[PDB]
């Protein structure tokens, strides 16, 4: 063939277009859309002995990548050509057969780890069909992503093997970001940490939670951006909040909000005086407004009045889309 047809891959957001090369968090779902590419044998007149080696379609992720659905298989005739294609998932190539091991090592395919390859199950019937015809193949293919994969890149590539002619396609990437957020325990806001001093009855001091920053270059909007905090109310009585911009934000329509910015307009803070619970939340159709390509994180400054004697300890919880950590554990005594 003059013009070759090499396989591609996409990742795509909610809306369709493509995040490649952007970042993700832990619980995503990398929405990958494979072709294979047969557009380029519309009319050959392929050999009986080629015909014979099959088409085979190779998706190799990266370590990062968890379990895999096939969302559907389509030609784009729009036929679904699930059940004619056989389905493998090896830890290496080690474990095929002897067969299809010198199929891909003859096409030049040599898969470093663990991947999953689709087969045609009878060549001469799906050469007939789609090859032939020149009809391509999508893959739409979704991972989740390894808990234990906490940072790196997320890698996903592709390769096809026709009539035993390898052709390795582009490999997609995506950064891991895990959010991060800490927590000090501060004579005020801009003072110092106390954190494991003495506190003197009746003294204010001040909770700071340092909120992560959401990095410019995500594939995704935000939607929860979030403090629990669980105060030990029983020592420690609320009297108030304050939320500040911890970078500069700049909106959709081109809007800047300066680093330093008090956000409260864009917050609901809810406190339970009878079970210690603050939370602090950015509102979604805000949070919506802010631009990909722009950074954006708060910090959260709880204070609090010291109304009883003993060892008083503060955690907080923070949630980014869904994902859930926690900050350091403080002290102060009193």
């Amino acid at each position: 063939v003059l013009f070759q047809g090499p396989p591609t891959k996409k990742v795509l957001d909610e809306n369709g277009q493509s995040i490649n090369g952007k970042s993700v968090l832990p619980n995503a779902t990398l929405d990958y859309v494979a072709k294979q590419n047969f557009s380029q044998y519309k009319g050959i007149k392929a050999s009986a002995e080629a015909i014979a080696k099959g088409f085979a379609f190779v998706d190799q992720p990266n370590e990062a990548l968890a379990e895999l659905t096939v969302k559907s298989i389509k030609a784009s005739n729009g036929d679904d050509v699930s059940s004619l294609l056989e389905m493998r998932h090896v830890l290496s190539k080690d474990t095929l057969d002897q067969k299809l091991q010198s199929l891909i090592k003859e096409a030049g395919i040599s898969p470093v780890g663990e991947f999953y390859m689709w087969t045609a199950k009878d060549p001469q019937a799906f050469y007939k069909a789609y090859v032939q015809k020149g009809l391509d193949i999508t893959y739409n293919l979704s991972f989740k992503v390894k808990k234990e994969f906490t940072k790196g890149q997320i890698k996903n590539g592709v390769a096809q093997i026709d009539f035993g002619n390898g052709y390795t396609g582009n490999i997609v990437v995506n950064d891991l970001t895990t959010p991060e957020v800490h927590k000090d325990v501060l004579d005020k806001e801009d003072g110092k940490s106390i954190n494991n001093d003495t506190v003197k009855l009746g003294d204010e001091v001040t909770y700071k939670l340092e909120g992560w920053v959401v990095p410019a270059n995500r594939g995704y909007d935000l939607f929860e951006y979030k403090f629990v905090d669980h105060l030990q109310h029983t020592h420690d009585l609320y009297l108030k909040d304050k939320v500040v911009a911890k970078v500069a934000i700049t909106l959709k329509d081109g809007t800047v909000i300066p680093k330093g910015t008090n956000l409260v307009q864009y917050t609901e803070t809810v406190y339970n005086k009878e079970t210690g619970r603050y939370e602090l939340a950015f509102k979604a159709d805000f949070l919506a407004q802010v631009s990909r390509s722009s950074a954006f994180g708060a910090d959260d400054f709880i204070v609090v009045k010291r109304i009883k004697a003993g060892d008083v300890y503060n955690t907080a919880d923070f949630f980014v889309n869904g994902n859930k950590v926690k900050t350091e554990t403080v002290v102060t005594h009193t």
